[PDB]
């Protein structure tokens, strides 16, 4: 088949040794920066077609992070690739001990649809930096980006080492029978289990970035003007289709209405009175998810928005008040511009509420109180945490990104991408010279024991 | 069931917050220190009955490593557990950026039989240090240690947080239906796949230390007196039942008989003329494995040893020459005191040979040439490497231990154990103060 041949060619090219020298890896990463500059308008067009993105947010909410990762990894690659001496003991003082980094082999990256350039190419950058071959499986749901990357990736990168696999689930299922040395997947909890199961047949390690509802606890005594503007921004970018968007708010009933008003105000400033007319407001990805998201509004008390247009897959920025934790909107990842507010009486009820559910990819808290921030962190678990902002924590080079529990396993970005797509190999190199100190270890053992 | 109730009690205890303060974790580790000291003869006796270990090798080839791990982790725990600041950008000068370590929850350690104290308790030490509840499943193959641990663990440690699950394969399968937050398994490649498959049903991350044939390449023109004493030590300790034993030898045909003679010489020094009479020589764990290893000698040329005693599961230290790589002794992990020698005509052929096969847990080479060593490393892949010695590299606090590909995934020992059994959580803490610097990100975007 087309699929088996692509993997076969990718493994053969890795076995040929071409990816080992750093010079090669850098050329390929440089070919990706050239891809981003030369294909700028093609990239915008595809995101515009897929998700109603524009020239600005296509770059500054997605493409720029791929470029910054490339530039960063290029400059650090020689340091990261070098053998790493570690601490010696008196018994090993005359030896050399170090960690040797080496590629795993052929890496599979399975992309997703919501940021279809970032979540395909940024993982791929890491895997290329670590000297692996990389097979890419784009999500069909972002149809234009999928077809574009199939076309342009082979124009800039090595053809055998970095193939692109077309199709949907049946192709992905077939692809997953093939033998890989690492699999990174971004998507749903349920497919994450399927992918880990398939990985186990070849004992392949996995990086899984999965689902969850990222909570946003808003403190009673904080500046709600600043809080709600930041919350609104993170929640309603990409029409709410972000993995670390604040899914829902937890707040005291005393401040709920103020939050609604400040969310409304910020939303008006961002997108105007009618968000449908804004260039900067996105659209739901597909008919299936439009119907899914609209379904979550039903039966709820709507404070703002609450309508949608099926023909264009537009959903108005929507805020829900006094939301039942057991209702549909609070029982699945929203991934849409519907912001429910669940009421809690204290920090402690909010912590318990978060802990009774599955561990989220991101945890958010808005507060000026340092002890509230430390307490919430200390008593919960989540992939990453941001206090007094949203989104920005997953873009910083110094902060590895990933889930925990149902939100995922493994991590990447920056140095962690390089580690994730390498095997870190402990090495002990001794002199081959008689050492009396070692003779204590050889049989026969002493006939008389001594104290420890 | 009683397995479900144990796992429930361990999770309820974890969720209480009991394991979070470092003082609690250190008290549990100090209790483990007291256990090792107070139960020394009971441990030796169990290892003697299971594996034919003695007082000396019980401690100096197994128990001591657990003690050193405990002592090292107690001392380093505050530093490791502290929030770790990371590098800022000009865009993030007024923020706090740090990695926060926190327990995973309830960790499962599935032990194995060949080093049944080390490979059950040393992982448990790391998981305790990370603030997890730890459920323990010892291997039934080492029956005496299994029983001992079931009795003495609860006598010294928290009874809810750190339960011991008895039984064999059915009970392990039953245990694998329970939801854990991490599984560490040491054992076989085949069962490793079964573990990972069960873990996927709860999306549980795994540390798998599995099998392989750890190659031992012996260079021409190197000091074979020294090399062969070292190879023989690693190969034949614990009657060859070590994960990183030098499984087989690759050597130039011109030094095959020198290697044979040096191995003999060392074997006689270690274990005398009749190894069956040596207090320092072990026995095979079970009838099944005794027959399996004796079977591997069949069809092979015996340069030394080649006899066995079924009743006590003794197999003489055995050297095999001019071995066909397609023969059974070269198609499975040996895990016994049978050392085959496979001839190769060049360093390059040895690299191809190793690369052609599955990635081994360890790779060994013996050479006085630094370039040889570096080349073999650069062009192969294994879990770990030692040049000019065997075994020793998996005992060092500064060298993470673990496999790659068929020899496994993840790693532990030392600081890496703490990381493995914790979640490392990225934290950004910004001021809640109006910032004109951020305003460019908000819509409307400019033209
Ligand atoms: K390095
Ligand atoms: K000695
Ligand atoms: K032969
Ligand atoms: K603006």
């Amino acid at each position: 088949s087309k699929i088996s041949e692509a993997v076969k060619r990718a493994r053969a090219a890795f076995s040929s040794g071409r990816t080992r020298p750093l010079q090669f890896r850098i050329q390929q990463l440089e070919a990706l920066q050239r891809l981003i500059q030369e294909q700028e308008q093609e990239l915008v067009g595809a995101l515009a077609a897929d998700l109603h993105k524009n020239e600005w947010n296509a770059y500054y909410e997605e493409v720029v992070y791929v470029l910054e990762e490339i530039e960063y990894m290029i400059q650090k690659l020689p340091e990261w690739a070098a053998d790493e001496p570690v601490e010696k003991t008196p018994q090993t003082q005359q030896d050399e001990l170090y960690i040797h980094s080496e590629p795993l082999g052929v890496v599979l990256v399975i992309g997703t649809w919501n940021y279809p350039f970032n979540l395909t190419i940024q993982p791929m950058v890491g895997a290329i930096a670590a000297g692996n071959a990389v097979v890419l499986k784009p999500s069909e749901l972002s149809e234009n980006m999928a077809s574009l990357l199939a076309t342009i990736i082979p124009q800039y990168l090595d053809k055998d080492l970095y193939p692109v696999i077309n199709g949907g689930v049946p192709e992905t299922t077939e692809l997953l029978k093939e033998r890989f040395d690492h699999i990174l997947y971004t998507g749903s909890t349920g497919v994450g289990k399927i992918i880990m199961t398939a990985a186990a047949k070849h004992l392949t390690p996995v990086t899984l970035e999965l689902g969850g509802k990222s909570p946003c606890y808003v403190d009673k005594n904080c500046d709600l003007d600043v809080a709600c503007r930041r919350i609104a921004w993170g929640k309603f970018m990409n029409s709410g289709q972000t993995c670390v968007a604040p899914d829902y708010i937890l707040c005291d009933p005393s401040i709920q209405n103020q939050i609604v008003e400040k969310l409304k105000k910020s939303l008006k400033e961002f997108y105007g009175e009618d968000a449908k007319k804004s260039r900067d407001y996105g659209r739901i990805i597909s008919a299936r998810h439009f119907q899914r998201v609209m379904g979550l509004i039903e039966g709820q008390k709507v404070a703002y928005g609450g309508t949608g247009d099926a023909a264009t897959r537009y959903i108005a920025p929507t805020i829900l008040t006094d939301v039942d934790p057991q209702s549909p909107v609070m029982q699945e990842e929203i991934f849409g511009p519907v912001l429910p507010i669940v009421c809690v009486r204290s920090l402690e009820e909010a912590i318990q509420f978060i802990n009774q559910r599955e561990k989220p990819l991101a945890l958010y808290m808005f507060s000026s109180n340092d002890k509230v921030i430390k307490k919430m962190i200390a008593e919960t678990s989540s992939g990453g945490v941001a206090a007094n902002d949203v989104i920005v924590h997953i873009t910083l080079h110094s902060l590895p990104f990933g889930g925990v529990g149902n939100s995922g396993m493994g991590s990447y970005h920056g140095k962690k991408s390089f580690e994730t797509f390498s095997h870190r190999r402990s090495c002990l190199v001794r002199p081959l010279m008689n050492d009396e100190g070692l003779k204590v270890r050889y049989p026969p053992s002493p006939a008389k024991m001594t104290q420890h």
